[PDB]
């Protein structure tokens, strides 16, 4: 809320919300898509870790964090995608790394298969990007509706350790969920049948095979909104590819394994 | 051999060849099963990234290295993990980190499931431990013969990149298969009807949902020797694990991703440092 909120500028015609840490090599990181989602609520713990060696970006993809919601703004990959682009462009960045988580790794993958040249190192982290049949998590994700009580059990699926899931946590989350035009666009976006978008963020398995970036995919044992199965099936697609698995972890892998993920990801930077 | 040489002592009542580098926190290295293979051939490069932090002990299976190959020895799963545990008495070492290599993984696993007390953290590298079909790849090792040439394509067998495969390294393995001895007691060792030796050095799915050890799972995606799926078998199985696969990689993970295998095995023991 107060620090989820960083800078502002005009990328690819909409005003952006996002955070500009650390200077030398560009690394830009994408939120996941749940509600009341933000750059800063999915990244504030990774952020640190980067910018000690890098120039960490992390918007609010358009329709998201406190990025603005344009009057009738039709969201898709493209727009999304575009969006990433124009970030880059306003920020004068040609090539950058990116670490996306699930929704924002969907983006990547697609966002590094129509802008190839801009797009150095991957990191997806229980990404989307290749069809999986939807699961009960995820669908409660995308189907959420304001109350600390719906926070609260959200939260719940993305954790393995629902100890980690306090009070809290919970009404702040909650409170985020119910800001000011925040569940209004979020409701609009993934509407009861669910396979649909999915497989919309999707990219094929023949242009995956393409990718010659290298990559590292991070995915939970117990992820219980994006299935282990679809990150192992990236690990099969992307060529230049890396596949860790961390056991008795949920979806939030940046979280319940902040060290190891940081660990792994500055590392991974590090070797460019 | 000179380099493969090492230290000598009693362990389960054998010589046994051994290198010990380092100080602190012990950390054993079994090595895998491939004909002329040594504690050394398989960790020199590995032992002096983990030298720097840990208590190095690398030693040669019987029947394996330099270490005495008894005239009526029975190889067999417990008798190899009775000889790790020997060895550890001798080197009066209570407790370590283990990390192994196909045939070594399983014997590691075998090690923490028989002596749960004397096993820290593991390591399995494309480790052995589950049943699988026997491969192409595992029979061409196994089924190995005294020859350059032979050599030369057991190494492409194990290696992704060919490029690594050179001829003199391809004549100095060869040669280190032909020492004294070596060959003979190799060939005797997984014959003919191989399933069976990858059963028997298998651990069943209960017993590995038992182990409670913090563990790290590294396996190369085209390791043409042992199956990746093994090691996914074992990332469901054990609990306290992590799975780390390497993509254009054979079975020597560390060989062909040595620093990435270094940093991960390095940085997951430290894991287990605490202060004062």
């Amino acid at each position: 809320a107060n620090l989820e909120i960083g800078k502002s500028i005009l990328a690819a015609g909409v005003l952006t919300n996002y955070h500009d840490v650390g200077e030398g090599q560009p690394v830009i990181l994408i939120h996941g898509s749940g509600p009341g989602v933000s750059a800063y609520a999915n990244w504030r713990l990774t952020i640190p870790a980067l910018s000690k060696f890098y120039r960490v970006i992390a918007p609010d993809m358009v329709g998201f964090g406190f990025t603005d919601r344009p009057e009738n703004y039709n969201y898709s990959k493209d727009s999304w995608v575009d969006h990433i682009i124009g970030i880059m462009d306003a920020l004068e960045i040609e090539k950058a790394h990116i670490v996306g988580n699930a929704f924002g790794g969907g983006l990547a993958i697609a966002t590094a298969l129509r802008y190839s040249e801009r797009v150095d190192r991957m990191v997806l982290m229980g990404a989307a990007g290749t069809r999986f049949d939807v699961t009960e998590g995820l669908n409660a994700v995308w189907g959420y509706t304001p109350s600390i009580e719906n926070m609260r059990n959200l939260l719940d699926i993305f954790a393995y350790d629902r100890s980690l899931v306090t009070d809290e946590l919970a009404r702040l989350r909650y409170e985020a969920s119910i800001q000011p035009g925040f569940q209004e666009s979020f409701s609009s976006m993934f509407p009861e049948p669910r396979q649909r978008w999915i497989d919309a963020l999707a990219s094929s398995d023949e242009d995956i095979k393409t990718l010659p970036n290298e990559t590292l995919i991070i995915h939970g044992r117990e992820d219980q909104v994006v299935p282990l199965s679809s990150s192992l099936r990236l690990g099969e697609l992307i060529d230049r590819a890396q596949l860790h698995v961390f056991g008795r972890c949920g979806h939030w892998t940046q979280i319940e394994q902040t060290d190891r993920f940081n660990r792994l990801v500055v590392e991974f930077f590090n070797e460019a």
